[PDB]
RNA sequence: GGAAAUUAGGUGCGCUUGGCGUUUUAGUACUCUGGAAACAGAAUCUACUAAAACAAGGCAAAAUGCCGUGUU
DNA sequence: CTATTCAAGCCAAGCGCACCTAATTTCC
DNA sequence: TTGAATAG
């Protein structure tokens, strides 16, 4: 049957809506529901991968140092330094005398910690912020007369430490100090120049953002060439050729051309310029005047500048003419023909300044050119700056054509057009249905990217299960990711209270209780200073709350065309004034005489109205001051263009993206799309339940009005012009008032249909990828209690934070816990006065420095004792953890992570019992193009669960998968306890969250399911990308995961 | 709507670093014991400094060495 | 078992290219 | 939101 598609497609979410396109039943409607692909999941990836290679470099550095005093026999095995002081060691080596034990180490204190080297050019006055540049700036001004060394050693001794923010210094700083430090040493110990120029190397070389990774890298390049080439882009013309860059001599020579053919003269010959005065304005003002101005064009042409039209211009209004940047850049330092007049040259010495990063890498480069340049003249170009970014067009495509600019007057478009050059475009014939490979092409969000993918994949099944539809309708978020959507949110409920507050405000003021059925009215007079805008009349409070139908709610432009129902588009005004003004702009109604004031008065007040603090909206300026005819055309597109389509470029690409594949593909299918402010008015209108809280459904039940919405404007004939447009098809019947447009959309009675659906679908997104998080990253350290149980020891830090009641709930439940409670008692006794003094704060430590101005200090007879930072203390009791006291040698306690991350869990039957082995991604090892279950572990957890070799294995379960507990089916969330045979689901038309919400349960919103001999029956679940559900079956668990 | 250019702003991918943070051990301080002091012993709580480890781990061999939390 | 509780690495500096938005000129 | 321990 011939249907209508619409689509809700959201951040986390893809609604789908199947509706008939004669009859207006729904057919079928459900959801697809993944995982939202925000930036901060690859930012957390790469930053960790950063992070692996500071560590790295950083530890490599050190063992290059080591081996250089090694070689040089200054540290052996043998040789011990351990309680040297490197910054008292680095001190004394700036004067006196060394041991190869104290010269050593402070060599490698410096190499270790070898500060910044590009924040130090630009100092920055200090705002009393804790930035690198402040902080940089800060030190400079205090290591004017000493060494970073002697700095950080007063303030070892004046504040008993060194760490921290203040420890920034330059780069430059450090290998002062260490030059130093090697010329007093140097006679003391057999060295020679080859030492020092090694460790100041060492000391500050770090490679360069265009040098990369080493040789194994994924992420790296053989050489700077590559590098650029694997970066720039291609041409528009030439795909196969690279671009050419931007300020190539031939480059900016075809954006002068393309500047005078664009040039209109009126003079008594022609209107274009010849040849040779091209010619000569690029020898006389262009290859002369380094920014050629429209005044030396004129005088070199000999008119005047008001002959000369179509030229590009600035923002001031200034004439903006192609700068030769080569030419001028090279001539201003070296004006020989032999260079100068040599383009091929140019072109050359433009590419290698700006693929190049470095002056030394410049000359280089430059020389191994073989060309007439002098070393000196190569060494001064080196220097010049700008060269940066890529031309649009290669050097193929503006060769090409750049006798065709000398010659004639045809531009560049002009020209490509003539010689049958048409821009690169993608062919969908072969493609069996919509690719999803082009989708990143067109994108900028990973979360649009992601709800882009899911949406053609949906597609793709519907019309496999359903067929070809003839419209198919879609719609896109406002918010760009949720935290973009919980911002508007709050926006949203912060503008409520405030009316909200503001008609309490009237009832217990006047007692009219009628201001609550009035606050559109009532938002719309305080946002108007209490007139009416068409008359410029007062609109007394009182009378407009004791007689509301004696003043109207208008539409400034008329939704006939507009399609705005918000409240930009709204005005209160005297029903008067509403009535004189019918269907037209104000401007239309105040130039006619039917209005009681001139339209230059109503404007004078607008504009003062839409300036300074609470003014009126920049939307409604727009519209009430809107001087264009209804009525045409082009008018009528614009406005359908901004409120009735979305024509934002995510949108638009997409849309495009199944136009051209059912064009290509010689489909008939209509597709468009709608804004969301026109959907949501037609929610409103259709009285569909304001609050959104029947769960997942609400996405389907969107694209089903959707869906609706595309029926409506196929109807109506007055609708077939708007219809058209967002169809987006060439080239009439029209809605005419007010009244009518109401008629044909608000039409509550008719889809009745819509709300007592109740078969809808859902599709849950499964992620079953390899090698995510492993393991939490925080290291705990334990202890053995006099039970023999091993206790995680936990840090209390920031315990003189304002809303920090966890010292103070912990010392009132169990002090025991604190390991200050133990050893070191009378500090205890020191920090419960604090907390029994301050007992009704919420923290005690807070109030107490707040007041006095110092912090809770170890206990001492002398009152000197040292501050408290943290406090250990007790934590539960180890049991699943991550053992890696081996890394710690001689270590009296264990040291371990926590909370070992679930890939999978596998369901087997065990003589009528129902028991899982659970899979952690710790047991997940990479090989070299698969992951495979490590075997020895599953056959461990296989012995550690009671399984028997007599156990029949029944499904695997992922995250997302479907799982029927003794009937009851939920998703999976993963294992919440191995040991206890706990796991985490939810469920699956709604969270559960928000499902006792509705109940009003104040539980726990977690749902918990414990795999037993209790348990009675497990079976697996899963559904398509529609949602239609279905079982499956296995054999064996698998152990090969390709990726 | 599309092509090129100028300015301003924005997004992503990738690269290069900085100073922190967690943990262990050692030293010191703090606490306790003895002593005239020096110092020794105990404790490992609190702080400071150093060295080392920091997703499990896998390559690599004198290296500005390399991979391991993303997408599909 | 249900109901409850705890806690989870972070800031700052620079660079390349790709893409997008807005404004301006020409043409297709 | 989620590993996972814990009181009852
Ligand atoms: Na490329
Ligand atoms: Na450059
Ligand atoms: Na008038
Ligand atoms: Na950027
Ligand atoms: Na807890």
């Amino acid at each position: 049957r011939n249907y209508i598609l619409g689509l809700d497609i959201g951040i986390t979410s893809v609604g789908y809506g199947i509706i008939d396109y004669e009859t207006r039943d729904v057919i079928d409607a459900g959801v697809r529901l993944f995982k939202e692909a925000n930036v901060e999941n690859n930012e957390g990836r790469r930053s960790k991968r950063g992070a692996r290679r500071l560590k790295r470099r950083r530890r490599h550095r050190i063992q290059r140092v080591k081996k250089l005093l090694f070689d040089y026999n200054l540290l052996t095995d043998h040789s011990e330094l351990s309680g040297i002081n490197p910054y008292e060691a680095r001190v004394k080596g700036l004067s006196q005398k060394l041991s190869e034990e104290e010269f050593s180490a402070a060599l490698l204190h410096l190499a270790k910690r070898r500060g910044v080297h590009n924040v130090n050019e630009v100092e920055e006055d200090t705002g009393n912020e804790l930035s690198t540049k402040e902080q940089i700036s800060r030190n400079s001004k205090a290591l004017e007369e000493k060494y970073v060394a002697e700095l950080q050693l007063e303030r070892l001794k004046k504040d008993g430490e060194v760490r921290g923010s203040i420890n920034r210094f330059k780069t430059s700083d450090y290998v002062k100090e260490a030059k130093q430090l090697l010329k007093v040493q140097k006679a003391y110990h057999q060295l020679d120049q080859s030492f020092i120029d090694t460790y100041i190397d060492l000391l500050e070389t770090r490679r360069t953002y265009y040098e990369g990774p080493g040789e194994g890298s994924p992420f790296g390049w053989k050489d700077i060439k590559e590098w650029y080439e694997m970066l720039m882009g291609h041409c528009t013309y030439f795909p196969e050729e690279l671009r050419s860059v931007k300020y190539a001599y031939n480059a900016d020579l075809y954006n002068a051309l393309n500047d005078l053919n664009n040039l209109v003269i009126t003079r008594d010959e022609n209107e274009k310029l010849e040849y040779y005065e091209k010619f000569q304005i690029i020898e006389n003002v262009f290859k002369q005047k380094k920014k050629p101005t429209l005044k030396q064009i004129a005088k070199e042409i000999l008119v005047n500048e008001e002959d000369i039209k179509g030229y590009r211009v600035t923002s001031t209004g200034k004439p903006e003419f192609t700068n030769l940047k080569v030419y001028h850049d090279i001539k201003d330092i070296t004006a020989r023909k032999e260079i100068i007049e040599n383009a091929e040259l140019l072109d050359q010495i433009a590419k290698i300044l700006t693929i190049y990063q470095s002056s030394e890498d410049i000359q280089e480069e430059l020389t191994n050119l073989n060309s007439e340049l002098t070393q000196e003249e190569i060494e001064q170009i080196s220097n010049l700056k700008g060269y940066t970014g890529t031309h649009n067009l290669s050097l193929k495509a503006i060769n090409l054509i750049l006798d065709e600019l000398w010659h004639t007057n045809d531009n560049q478009i002009a020209i490509f057009n003539r010689l049958k050059l048409v821009p690169k475009k993608v062919d969908l014939s072969q493609q069996k249905e919509i690719p999803t490979t082009l989708v990143d092409d067109f994108i900028l969000s990973p979360v649009v990217k992601r709800s882009f993918i899911q949406s053609i994949k949906v597609i793709n099944a519907i019309i496999k299960k359903y067929g070809l539809p003839n419209d198919i309708i879609i719609e896109l978020a406002r918010e760009k990711n949720s935290k973009d959507a919980q911002k508007m949110i709050n926006e949203m409920q912060k503008r409520n209270r405030q009316t909200n507050e503001r008609i309490e405000e009237i009832i217990r003021t006047t007692g009219k209780e009628n201001a609550k059925y009035l606050i559109e009215k009532i938002k719309l007079h305080d946002m108007q200073e209490g007139k009416c805008l068409y008359s410029l009349e007062a609109i007394p409070l009182e009378d407009l709350l004791n007689n509301p139908f004696n003043y109207e709610v208008d539409h400034i432009i008329p939704r006939s065309v507009s399609f705005d129902n918000s409240f930009n588009n709204k005005v209160l005004v005297k029903q008067e004034e509403a009535s004189k003004k019918g269907n037209r702009t104000p401007f239309q109604y105040l130039s006619s005489s039917d209005s009681k004031i001139s339209y230059e008065t109503f404007k004078k007040h607008i504009l003062n109205l839409a300036k300074g603090k609470g003014r009126i909206s920049k939307t409604k300026k727009e519209y009430l001051l809107e001087e264009r005819d209804i009525n045409r055309f082009s008018v009528q597109k614009d406005f359908i263009n901004r409120n009735l389509v979305d024509t934002r470029y995510a949108t638009r690409g997409l849309m495009n993206l199944l136009r051209s594949y059912f064009r290509v593909n010689n489909l008939d299918v209509k597709v468009k799309s709608i804004n969301g402010g026109f959907t949501s008015f037609l929610r409103r209108k259709w009285k569909f339940k304001k609050e959104r809280n029947k769960g997942y459904k609400h996405h389907a039940e969107d694209a089903l009005i959707i869906a609706n919405a595309d029926f409506i404007f196929k109807e109506w004939k007055k609708l077939d012009k708007a219809k058209k447009v967002m169809e987006n098809q060439m080239f009439m019947p029209e809605i005419e008032t007010e009244q009518e447009y109401k008629e044909i959309f608000i039409t509550p009675h008719q889809i009745k249909h819509i709300k007592d659906f109740k078969d809808y679908k859902y599709s849950h997104r499964v992620d079953k990828k390899p090698n995510r998080e492993l393991i939490n990253d925080t290291l705990y350290s334990t202890r053995k209690d006099d039970k023999g149980n091993t206790l995680i020891v936990n840090n209390l830090n920031g315990l003189y934070d304002k809303d920090n009641d966890k010292l103070k709930k912990l010392i009132n439940k169990s002090p025991e816990k604190l390991l200050m409670y133990h050893h070191d008692p009378q500090t205890y006794q020191k920090l419960k006065l604090i907390m029994e003094q301050y007992g009704d704060e919420k923290n005690p430590l807070y109030k107490y420095y707040e007041e006095t101005g110092n912090y809770l200090t170890k206990y001492s007879k002398k009152d000197n004792g040292p501050v408290i930072k943290k406090i250990k203390y007790y934590g539960n009791k180890l049991n699943a953890h991550l053992d890696i006291t081996d890394d710690y040698p001689n270590s009296r306690n264990k040291v371990v992570k926590l909370s070992l991350k679930p890939y999978r869990f596998d369901v087997y039957l065990d003589n009528g019992v129902y028991k899982f082995v659970t899979v952690k991604n710790l047991d997940v090892i990479k090989k070299e193009n698969y992951y495979e279950v490590n075997s020895k572990a599953y056959e461990e957890a296989k012995k550690l669960k009671k399984i028997s070799n007599q156990a029949e294995f029944i499904a695997s379960f992922y995250n997302n998968d479907l799982i029927k507990i003794n009937g009851e089916l939920y998703r999976v969330i993963g294992v919440n306890n191995d040991l206890l045979n706990r796991i985490e689901v939810n469920m699956i038309d709604i969270t559960y969250r928000e499902y006792l919400e509705n109940m009003n349960d104040k539980r726990p919103p977690r749902i918990i399911k414990t795999i037993a001999s209790k348990t009675q029956s497990i079976k697996k679940y899963s559904t398509d990308i529609l949602g239609n559900l279905y079982e499956v079956k296995s054999k064996k668990h698998p152990q090969i995961i390709k990726k």
